[PDB]
């Protein structure tokens, strides 16, 4: 074995030498206290844990039984209210309260705006998250179809004038919309200065300054000839720049090349439903990633700087150049092979997440190889997804406690966002903000996931809606408006992020411009964007909608019932004809075997993937969870039978074969079908999905990766 002996614990080499070599040098945390707190610490709190995934089984179990035994269907929700009480599911909710969190930076505490998720195992994809900060607006319009390619505007191999003027045009727009001018528009701009402090705008027959002055942040350049000028609206900001020696400067009325906004506040460094990590040598990529952005010396090229203004009055300041980074850790169901016990036993994954990206967050709370890249005040944020009720958030957080104490940091270092993500954290929402009242800095309402457990925790009570037809359902949008009551009620307004979840459509931003605005609107303080496009265009929404304001006026309101939340999502008598059957039969079975094959065969968990009408959608693993469990319960019910599903998996392969076009390292499933790993791992977490706990696809999943592996071997 080339495993090291801790304890009880056999390390995997590859591990151990990269916690030694590069995580620990410069933490000044002694490396046999370090391993022995991890043999300690795993030792300790591996049978809570344990006890914590039985009781899932347990509640899961009970509620099957309840639907079985029941034939009415007009569902009585007294009865079944009454139930979920008797059974410990639904919780006292407690009284009022004020979360405590503190340490934590404006970014999360105050600044609305996108946040970007991205997987932590593609170097070049983390790096340009983590540059995304800031982003061009005409970029973002000119290179999507926010501008329409109409006759005359399309994008061709070089730069279309007519389409820039477009770019031009809505940028005006935009800005006349967020700081507007005393008097005319920015669309007939001639120049900017700044005289005794203020923005001097000239217009053709005068000159005006800003309608509300206090929205002048700064400029670069002699104020007489200034080479940009800093705006700031909603606590973002917008920077002009301007250079008429440039290709869109020379034909502009000021000289303006560019608008850039301030777009990721914030970032998510994914280890969980974005990437495909199934053994030791996939976490140490990964934890390598995260180590190099908290070290700020990652290179796939570089990470940017902070960027330098000169204040209205003259003096100088400076704004960060890089996005205030959160890490997804696992959840508590998975273990890895990553360390076994002595008998052979994977350790459980959540709890080695919690050790080693605690440990090298400590990295980013240091200055780099200039500043410090992370958190100035001193935190470390960590996104925990997949909790189920309160005691789960209560052992998240005691396990943070335990690492704290093993890496030597004060209590309450490490902060948690808290996925709303899972019915029994839904229905007793306030009990698990409160578990984490000292430690939360968001909640966010994943909804894939949320549609996922749904499905599996009401699969016995009867056939469920299509998967299109579920963000529409009530039991989704009471969920939705019930996480923003509950945040705002804890005072999260000001302390804490109330967020929101992805929009898939990568190449749809102008439906995204028109629809998205929804979630701010809805009192959302962030919410997830797939690409720095997406954040820079998200961005636009955020200067349209006041959150703050939005928040105040929602406050002390209750727009979400329990019954409300508690509706389960089952299809209407008759609903659907044999066409529209089969229509959505294809529609999860090409959805499945798109990611999955990408997933087997590649280890990749996150990417545009085109769906069955060619729409590229940017979707985590919860997508499969969604789709697999919506075909199981459509089996479950006798909705379509195993030959149905049999013969869409076929039809769909060669389109996805197809679809994938996209090349080198791609190997076709059709036709040979029952060769395909990937092929097989697709209908095995159909036809296996109603036994899987809590629907969850990752158990198949990394059996089918590591069977994939093994034979690439051999
Ligand atoms: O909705 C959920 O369950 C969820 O947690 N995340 N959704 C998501 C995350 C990352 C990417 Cl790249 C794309 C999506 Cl849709
Ligand atoms: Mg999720
Ligand atoms: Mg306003």
């Amino acid at each position: 074995t080339d495993r090291v002996s801790v304890g009880n614990l056999r390390i995997a080499r590859v591990l151990y030498d990269f916690v030694n070599n590069e995580a620990l040098p410069g933490t000044d945390i002694d490396p046999d206290s370090f391993w022995a707190g991890v043999d300690k610490v795993v030792a300790d709190l591996t049978p809570q844990n344990q006890a914590l995934l039985n009781a899932r089984d347990e509640l899961q179990a009970q509620i099957d039984k309840w639907h079985r035994r029941r034939v009415i269907e007009p569902i009585d929700m007294d009865a079944y209210r009454q139930f979920l009480t008797e059974i410990g599911y639904l919780l006292p909710e407690p009284d009022d309260f004020t979360i405590t969190t503190s340490g934590v930076d404006a970014e999360i505490t105050t600044t609305a705006g996108p946040q970007l998720v991205v997987p932590v195992l593609n170097a070049r994809f983390a790096l340009n998250a983590a540059n995304a900060r800031w982003g061009s607006l005409y970029d973002a319009l000119y290179g999507t179809d926010v501008i329409p390619e109409t006759d005359g505007a399309e994008k061709g191999p070089t730069y279309n004038k007519v389409r820039g003027d477009k770019v031009i045009a809505y940028a005006r727009k935009f800005l006349d919309d967020s700081v507007p001018l005393s008097s005319g528009s920015f669309g007939d701009a001639t120049g900017f200065t700044v005289q005794d402090g203020q923005l001097v705008v000239a217009l053709p027959d005068k000159s005006t300054g800003l309608a509300n002055p206090g929205q002048f942040a700064g400029y670069t350049g002699a104020a007489e000839s200034p080479t940009s000028v800093l705006l700031i609206n909603h606590g973002l900001h917008i920077e002009i720049l301007i250079d008429p020696e440039s290709q869109v400067g020379t034909t502009d009325r000021a000289g303006v090349k560019d608008v850039i906004l301030e777009s990721a506040i914030t970032t998510i460094m994914d280890f969980e439903d974005s990437v495909a990590a199934v053994d030791a040598a996939d976490k140490v990529l990964g934890y390598r990633n995260w180590l190099g952005l908290n070290k700020g010396d990652l290179a796939a090229r570089v990470l940017n700087r902070d960027r330098n203004y000169t204040a209205p009055g003259g003096g100088q300041f400076t704004l960060p150049g890089r996005s205030l980074m959160f890490v997804r850790n696992v959840g508590h169901l998975m273990t890895n092979d990553a360390i076994v016990d002595t008998d052979g036993s994977e350790v459980f994954e959540g709890i080695m997440d919690a050790l080693f990206t605690g440990l090298i967050a400590i990295h980013g709370l240091k200055a780099s190889d200039g500043p410090l890249i992370n958190s100035r005040t001193g935190s470390i944020y960590i996104v925990k997804p997949k909790m189920h009720g309160p005691a789960e958030v209560a052992f998240t957080c005691e396990l943070f406690s335990r690492v704290e104490d093993v890496l030597g940091l004060p209590q309450n270092t490490m902060k948690i966002g808290i996925m709303d993500e899972e019915r029994r954290t839904t229905v007793n929402l306030k009990a698990c903000i409160k578990a984490a009242a000292d430690r939360v800095v968001f909640i966010n309402t994943g909804f894939l996931d949320r549609t996922g457990d749904e499905i599996h925790t009401s699969m016995e009570a009867g056939p469920m809606v299509r998967k299109g037809t579920m963000k529409s359902q009530p039991w989704i949008l009471a969920y939705e408006d019930h996480n923003v009551d509950a945040g705002l009620a804890a005072g999260f307004s000001g302390r804490a992020q109330v967020g929101k979840g992805m929009w898939t459509m990568t190449e749809l931003m102008a439906d995204m411009v028109e629809t998205k605005i929804a979630q701010p609107r809805a009192g959302a303080s962030t919410a997830w964007v797939p690409s720095p496009t997406a954040a820079t265009l998200h961005a636009l929404h955020y200067h349209q909608v006041d959150v703050a304001a939005v928040q105040q006026g929602l406050a002390g309101k209750r727009r979400a019932t329990i019954e409300q939340l508690l509706t389960i999502p089952l299809a209407k008598e008759l609903a659907w004809a044999p066409d529209e059957i089969r229509e959505e039969v294809d529609n999860n079975c090409q959805s499945i075997l798109g990611y999955v094959v990408r997933w087997v065969d590649q280890g990749v968990g996150a990417s545009k993937v085109p769906d069955i009408h060619d729409v590229a959608l940017m979707e985590d693993r919860a997508t499969l969870r969604i789709s697999s469990q919506l075909l199981a319960n459509w089996l479950r019910h006798g909705v379509i039978t195993s030959a149905d599903v049999r013969a869409s998996l076929e039809r769909m392969a060669p389109l996805v074969d197809r679809q994938n076009a996209g090349d080198v390292a791609y190997r076709p499933m059709a036709p040979n079908f029952d060769d395909s790993i990937a092929f097989l791992a697709a209908q095995e977490l159909i036809l296996s999905g109603a036994q899987q706990p809590n629907g969850y696809t990752e158990p198949i999943l990394h059996r089918r990766r590591r069977e994939f592996k093994a034979r690439a071997a051999e």
